[PDB]
């Protein structure tokens, strides 16, 4: 995509849980599931405001526990989540570290979501005691999201991803050069 960002609408993906997605990178929160995407698809550094993943909803499907590779099942739930926020490649190497020379993490995944546990997506995503996953994803119509947005926190804010084609497509538009 513009910048040289990788942004597919299915694909193999990581996944993990974080805290407090309150005031994420794409300057508006929203009350239902939501994630956080690895830079290289997110479509923006940060400080640059919202990328081009702000807003789109996709599906997560979790089939593989990296660290426990004996572990059969069972897994979660399939979610659908809004993208809100970035994981950036600096402090996140192992899971969000994709660059353009080396486009996938640790783990061997192009890309990576880091579900937001304070509005419930992660217990529903995550079986108790397995709380970093591999499996994959798919874009969806955000019919298929719960919830609604939140205020603009920042002037440039946007979730205009909500109402977007699948990628290949544009909304709110990709800021800078993907990460090398
Ligand atoms: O940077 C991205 C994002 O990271 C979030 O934090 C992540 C973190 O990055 C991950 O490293 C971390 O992963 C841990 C898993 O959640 C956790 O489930 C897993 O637990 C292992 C455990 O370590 C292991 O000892 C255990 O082994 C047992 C076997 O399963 C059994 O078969 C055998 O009989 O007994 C052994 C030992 O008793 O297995 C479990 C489960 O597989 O450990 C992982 C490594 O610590 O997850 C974090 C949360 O998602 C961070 O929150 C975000 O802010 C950040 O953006």
């Amino acid at each position: 995509a513009t910048g040289g960002y990788v942004q597919q609408a299915t694909g193999q993906a990581s996944f993990t849980m974080y805290s407090g997605c309150g005031s994420p990178a794409c300057g508006k929160a929203a009350s239902g599931f939501t994630a956080a995407i690895n830079q290289l698809a997110f479509g923006s550094a940060p400080g640059l405001g919202a990328g081009d993943a702000c807003g789109r909803c996709f599906a997560l499907t979790g089939n593989h526990d990296p660290y426990s590779p004996n572990y059969t099942g069972p897994f979660g739930q399939t979610i659908v989540v809004k993208v809100t926020d970035l994981c950036p490649v600096q402090g996140n190497q192992e899971f969000c570290g994709q660059t353009t020379s080396n486009p996938t993490n640790q783990h061997g995944m192009p890309f990576h979501f880091d579900i937001c546990e304070d509005t419930g997506g992660s217990a529903k995503f995550f079986p108790s005691g397995h709380g970093a996953l591999t499996g994959t994803f798919t874009e969806v119509s955000c019919s298929q999201w719960s919830g609604s947005d939140g205020g603009q926190l920042w002037n440039g804010a946007c979730l205009s991803g909500e109402t977007a084609p699948n990628w290949p497509s544009t909304a709110c538009g990709n800021k800078g050069t993907a990460p090398s």
